């Protein structure tokens, strides 16, 4: 309890039918023991996370002053080591503290609480999964996280807490290691940086025994997820909850998808994939209701959001 408050204070085998109802019944069967969620930006839009693709907002205004050689440079490790300022100016905007987890995030928290969540693979860097209660062990953050930070020197790797980093960034002080003076950066996985070994190992193990895949707030044709979805055993049901199904646009990926076990919701061969088109929060609300978890989710969201306001 006090630990939860300190945590927040510092921060701030098949379906009967191919329908959401069918998935809910499957989830209540004894065969559904391991669930993997693959999530993208769509699960955080209701929290107020902006569309990072638009220069519209004042998000990148502070950056049009450092003159980056190419867009990806702000997340490239060799560039960071020579010019850390741009990334830290952007991180000031991205660090957690201004947003609360959504209904969708707390739904995954329930899966955790109930012993159903094997793993949550996320493309986001808003830290909302962790704020919602998911622990490192439950997560494969494709692009890393701002929650942990480490000295960039391979011979050092000293770790630093969120409050240590948070203070520096808001004070606009470039974080330096206290042991070796090298730069310290949040554990966002930069181009040219190796990701934790755990990522590959989870990707190679988790889909062998998964009983259900919940894909939310992301297109199926996204670099990481495209491959993971086809790794699950052939009998594993897969549910997509997103506002719209993405269109084609690219022959190789498309063909590889059709030949490798990609989602099949509508063909004559469809047998285990379900698409539920609408807002992620609405979809999790719908699913929770079918499972008899409406009130529990309700109280969870209300209570966690209130703890965040209270801080303490
Ligand atoms: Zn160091």
């Amino acid at each position: 309890g006090e630990a939860d408050m300190d945590f927040l204070r510092n921060l701030f085998r098949l379906l009967d039918e191919l329908t959401l109802e069918g998935v809910a019944r499957y989830m209540q069967s004894e065969r559904c023991r391991r669930v993997i969620c693959l999530v993208g930006a769509g699960i955080s839009t209701s929290a107020g996370i902006p569309d990072f693709r638009s220069p519209s907002t004042g998000l990148y205004d502070n950056l049009e002053k450092y003159h980056l050689p190419y867009p990806e440079a702000i997340f490239e490790i060799s560039y960071f080591k020579k010019h850390p300022e741009p990334f830290f100016a952007l991180a000031k905007e991205l660090y957690p503290g201004q947003f609360k987890p959504t209904i969708c995030h707390y739904f995954m928290r329930l899966l955790k609480d109930k012993g159903l969540l094997l793993r949550c693979y996320t493309q986001n860097i808003d830290t909302l999964e962790r704020i919602a209660g998911l622990e490192q062990e439950d997560l494969v953050e494709a692009h890393g996280t701002f929650y942990t930070s480490h000295c960039v020197s391979a011979s050092c790797r000293h770790e630093y807490p969120l409050s240590w980093m948070k203070e520096k960034i808001f004070s606009e002080v470039t974080p330096k290691c206290e042991d070796c003076q090298s730069l310290v950066k949040p554990d966002i996985v930069f181009f040219g940086e190796s990701l934790p070994a755990r990522f590959f190992s989870c990707m190679q193990s988790d889909f062998l025994k998964v009983d259900l895949l919940l894909v939310m707030g992301t297109s199926l044709q996204v670099q990481p997820f495209a491959s993971l979805i086809s790794k699950a055993p052939l009998s594993t049901p897969r549910l997509l909850i997103n506002k719209e199904k993405a269109g084609q646009s690219d022959p190789f990926l498309g063909m590889i998808m059709g030949l490798g076990g990609g989602m099949d919701f509508d063909s004559k061969k469809a047998y285990r994939d379900v698409a539920w088109l609408g807002e992620c929060d609405q979809g999790c609300l719908a699913l929770a209701e079918l499972l008899g978890w409406k009130k529990e989710l309700e109280d969870l969201v209300r209570r966690e959001h209130a703890s965040i306001d209270a801080q303490s």
